[PDB]
């Protein structure tokens, strides 16, 4: 009902940094009588529950299926990746009002083998 987001996870062993790719979103909700939204994505890195770092994509105006193909880096020692959780939230930009959250999801990293590039779609959940 709230759309879905395709992302990738990788680790740059040449720079010791987690690589998070925001590829695209699909099937985002509109708000009226054939409207659109202005989506962007915010990414949070957490240690247990403690927020540490954050990133934001550019804004794709007037679309329900934005294609970002944007990459973000977090300096984290490989040893310390497992304690982390990623939060990815899709927001609707507005010029004058609050930017409402369309939806979000969380990705614990303790189950992830970073010898691989992980790529998946995840359905957005209400915040």
């Amino acid at each position: 009902k709230l759309g879905k987001l395709q992302y990738s996870l990788d680790y740059d062993f040449q720079n010791n940094q987690l690589l998070v790719g925001i590829i695209q979103a699909a099937e985002l909700p509109a708000l009226d009588m054939g409207g659109t939204s202005d989506p962007y994505v915010k990414i949070h890195l957490m240690q247990n529950g403690k927020r540490l770092k954050k990133k934001k994509t550019t804004i794709k105006k007037n679309t329900l299926n934005p294609v970002f193909n944007e990459q973000f880096t977090f300096k984290v020692p490989y040893s310390e990746l497992g304690g982390k959780t990623l939060v990815m939230a899709v927001y609707d930009f507005d010029r004058f009002s609050k930017h409402d959250i369309i939806g979000e999801f969380k990705v614990p990293m303790n189950t992830v083998d970073f010898g691989h590039v992980t790529e998946e779609w995840r359905d957005l959940q209400s915040a």
